[PDB]
């Protein structure tokens, strides 16, 4: 599945900001617009047993062109909550239900 990074319209946002997925499947975050932009998960907001720094980027790498991409696979069940490190504090935040 991809997710894009800002919106068309310059919105911060991720595109689609909540969806599912069965585990496994690689989502790739795509750099779209009004960058900068990363992707990190939250670790108080993901299953039991992730460990959110295998799945996010590190917080001072920043997506500055689209294109770019950042993938992952997630294969614990559960609800994740991922955000923009420039942008949490704007409501860039999304969910991901690994299923
Ligand atoms: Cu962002």
């Amino acid at each position: 599945v991809d997710v894009l990074l800002g919106a068309d319209d310059g919105s911060l946002a991720f595109v689609p900001s909540e969806f599912s997925v069965p585990a496994g499947e690689k989502i790739v975050f795509k750099n779209n617009a009004g960058f900068p932009h990363n992707v990190l998960f939250d670790e108080d907001a993901v299953p039991s047993g992730v460990d959110v720094s295998k799945i996010s980027m590190s917080e001072e790498d920043l997506l500055n062109a689209k294109g770019e991409t950042f993938e992952v696979a997630l294969s614990d069940k559960g609800e994740y909550t991922f955000y923009c490190s420039p942008h949490q504090g704007a409501g860039m935040v999304g969910k991901v239900i690994v299923n």
